[PDB]
């Protein structure tokens, strides 16, 4: 665990984007937790979220020439991503993205080079074959996808949907928190307890 | 003219946003000088964009709740501006968005309150009559639009877009540069005489 991802526990959780209880995934499931970056609605949400987003980047080391945020939920992400990065970093990029018009219809810089995409959580390895479509369908290349969580559990077969990422768009999968660390993090929560034993009983059915 | 506004030019002008040649508006006149917001297309521009609409919502004194940005043109200022207001200001402000779908759609917070809808430029009394459908047709009221640059030009009429859209939506908008700090501005620069000379008769044939 890397302290950034410490706080963006603790960010997440007073938001209650992470949440504790008995939800029911759109795959059937009944986790025990739920993430929802969805709640995020406000400017300093925002300024925080992406300075999150910015280190796990930076903090991978992969290589990109340009932000990507796909549909309407890439958006918001993709530009405060690009603000942390040049207001904390120093990194001036260039982001864009695709007007979901009925077409590519791109809103920003070139769609040229190595395109570094960035969303909240995939699930159903989804958009992303949509999302890529468009990169690859203008002389691109794919670098990555940088996410807030992997749930890292199955998908219908053994793997998981990051891991069908990985194994599908020969492009690598960053991301800020993990299972992972959400259990590591709850075994410093004494009493947190009850949300341990469960998380960590679900990883068991689950886990990857 | 205000310190911030003489930077946005300089910023404007350095990025190309402003450029200064022989342009044919949308209208059809032949204005001397085009405002292209679109040129704002990297994270340092998004980041600094976002610094000077904060400042003259901030030096404006309006008062509103959340801030508002339309289709997808507004997206990335809305998110931007949202940013710099809780870094920079220690405003924290919700922002919102609306899908553009085969509806209303809103992404982000309520749609409650006071409204402040944030765009690049209006030309044709556009969209806001769109977006401003929306706002009215959730029970939040129009506090305000905050724009880039009011050309301050006639429509059909004697009366400006923007003249007509605080004629018409009983809102009023704000805004960073107008065409008279644009020439202002051209009257420190010596040697933007002959910008000066054709900004100047534009105005004539056109300001309102
Ligand atoms: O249902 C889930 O799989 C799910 C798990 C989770 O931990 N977080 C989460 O956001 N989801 C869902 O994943 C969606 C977004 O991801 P994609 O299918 O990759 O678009 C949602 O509608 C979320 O509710
Ligand atoms: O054609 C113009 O009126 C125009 C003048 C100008 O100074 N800046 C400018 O952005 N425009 C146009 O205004 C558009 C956006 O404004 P609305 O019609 O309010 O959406 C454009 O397509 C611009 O090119």
């Amino acid at each position: 665990m890397k302290p950034y991802q410490r706080q963006f526990i603790e960010f997440a959780l007073n938001k209650q984007v992470l949440k504790f209880g008995e939800f029911t995934l759109k795959s059937g499931r009944k986790s025990p937790y739920f993430f929802n970056a969805g709640l995020f609605n406000t400017g300093r949400d925002l300024a925080l979220l992406g300075r999150f987003y910015a280190e796990a980047l930076v903090d991978s080391g992969i290589e990109f020439d340009l932000l990507f945020g796909p549909a309407y939920k890439g958006i918001p992400i993709a530009t405060t991503t690009a603000v942390a990065l040049a207001e904390h970093h120093d990194k001036d990029l260039p982001y864009c993205f695709n007007r979901k018009a009925a077409g590519g219809s791109l809103v920003g810089s070139a769609l040229q080079g190595r395109v570094m995409l960035v969303d909240d959580v995939i699930t159903a390895g989804t958009a992303i074959r949509e999302s890529m479509e468009i990169i690859q369908a203008h002389g691109a290349t794919l670098a990555g996808v940088l996410i807030s969580l992997d749930r890292q559990e199955r998908g219908r077969g053994e793997i998981s949907a990051i891991q069908e990422v990985e194994r599908d768009y020969g492009c690598k999968v960053i991301s800020i928190i993990t299972l992972k660390d959400l259990i590591a993090y709850l075994e410093e929560k004494p009493d947190m307890a009850e949300h341990l034993a469960a998380v960590r009983a679900y990883r068991e059915e689950f886990g990857v």
